[PDB]
């Protein structure tokens, strides 16, 4: 009946023909291969997310606690998600974050210093991958000593998360990784109990329900989350912003001249090159969006890229333009919206507005070697390599 599917070969090389099909023809659009539906319109994937009640989380248990252990925060509701939050943004926020950000920096200079001397640096490779994952090991606390293993089962279990019909050989390495970190953080809780230091693990330790404190297990749960969730999205955004910026040269310029639209820079970035493209949610009673019905059970998936380039809600929205303004224009979905939006969106424009000013300050005349990038993945989606040169 239907011959566009997300997953034909086309799709993951270049979605965009995709985003522009669904919204104008099938805006909610079945795949029989995983029986759930892809919700395409600015609209249609607001309104799910900011209705927690007709479409709940319940969906991510099957995709997650395979991996996680315990309960994950968007899988909790009610006072318990709003305090646990909480909890975690106090991690990202305040004190911790003063404590926090002059270290980032120490990371990104020690990373710039290792490449300077051959004057190019893979943004996606060299830079991202391992800025990303030490900076979420700076933010729970875990010491730098075996970030490359974490790096190693962190892709893993991540694999298993962002993956549509996983062989059985797949999903063993997944768990696999998920056991072998576990090994690794379950002492490292009970340590940070003993003397507990400023940072994420330590926040959880400390937390009190009622005067009840949280299992260990349930620590590990959430302190996993915040490890792949910090992890996975900062080298595709780095890896985007900068390839946007160099492949519009008037606005690259426009950003040396005033370094305060770099924030706008990399907000565009993340409308239109969404580093998370899928969100999925459980239909919990009949609905109907246009006329395709939905009954209780059923999963629909909303397409962040394509509801971040709506016409309805942005004015030429496949075009990379910095300067847009404030229906021209809306509030772009990239951190979600409603009960389970981003908790970390803040810290994550933060950070990486620190990144980008320090490789603008210190590498001095850049150059785009990757003239055209092939990007990879449908539920995360990046470059693949994003090399630039500089004196
Ligand atoms: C560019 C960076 C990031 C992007 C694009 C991004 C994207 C998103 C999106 C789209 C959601 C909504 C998921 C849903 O509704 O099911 C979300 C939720 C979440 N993100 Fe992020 N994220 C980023 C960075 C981070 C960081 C740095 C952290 C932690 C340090 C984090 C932790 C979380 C958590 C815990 C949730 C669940 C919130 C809840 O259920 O209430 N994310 N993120
Ligand atoms: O819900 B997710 O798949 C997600 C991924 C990366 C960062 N934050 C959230």
């Amino acid at each position: 009946k239907v011959y566009n599917s997300i997953f034909d070969q086309a799709y993951e090389i270049d979605p965009i023909p995709y985003f522009n099909f669904l919204r104008k023809h099938d805006p909610v659009h079945y795949e029989e291969s995983i029986d759930a539906y892809f919700v395409s319109k600015y609209k249609d994937v607001k309104y799910i997310l900011k209705n927690n009640d007709i479409f709940n989380t319940k969906t991510l248990a099957k995709r997650a606690e395979p991996v996680m252990k315990d309960r994950v925060l968007a899988q909790m509701s009610g006072q318990e998600h709003k305090s646990k939050k909480k909890a975690i943004l106090k991690g990202m926020t305040g004190k911790y974050l003063e404590n926090l950000m002059p270290i980032l920096e120490k990371r990104t200079n020690d990373i710039i210093n290792k490449h300077i001397e051959k004057k190019e640096i893979d943004i996606v490779n060299d830079f991202g991958k391992v800025f990303a994952v030490q900076s979420s090991m700076d933010l729970l606390g875990i010491n730098l000593e075996n970030y490359e293993k974490i790096r190693e089962w962190h892709n893993g279990i991540a694999k298993f998360i962002t993956s549509f019909n996983l062989n059985d050989e797949e999903i063993k390495y997944s768990l696999e990784c998920s056991d072998k970190l576990e090994n690794y953080l379950m002492p490292l809780i009970k340590d940070r109990k003993k003397s507990t230091k400023d940072d994420l693990i330590s926040i959880l330790l400390e937390y009190k329900n009622d005067e009840n404190s949280i299992s260990d297990t349930e620590i590990l749960a959430l302190s996993l989350n915040v490890l792949l969730a910090a992890t996975e999205p900062v080298d595709k955004t780095l890896a985007y912003l900068f390839y946007n910026l160099l492949k519009n040269p008037e606005q690259f310029e426009s950003v040396k001249n005033n370094p305060k639209l770099i924030k706008n820079a990399i907000i565009e970035t993340l409308r239109y090159n969404s580093p998370v493209q899928l969100i999925p949610r459980q239909v919990s009673k009949p609905f109907i969006f246009n006329n395709t019905e939905l009954q209780a059970g059923d999963t629909v998936i909303c397409m962040i890229g394509s509801a971040n380039r709506d016409p309805e809600a942005y004015s030429n929205p496949d075009e990379f333009n910095i300067h847009r303004s404030s229906t021209s224009h809306s509030q772009n979905l990239s951190f979600g919206t409603g009960v389970h939006t981003c908790v970390g969106a803040s810290f994550s424009l933060i950070q990486l507005e620190m990144v980008a000013i320090l490789l603008l300050k210190r590498l001095k005349n850049i150059k785009l070697k990757t003239m055209e990038i092939t990007e990879h993945g449908i539920y995360t989606r990046g470059p693949k390599s994003m090399v630039i040169s500089f004196d």
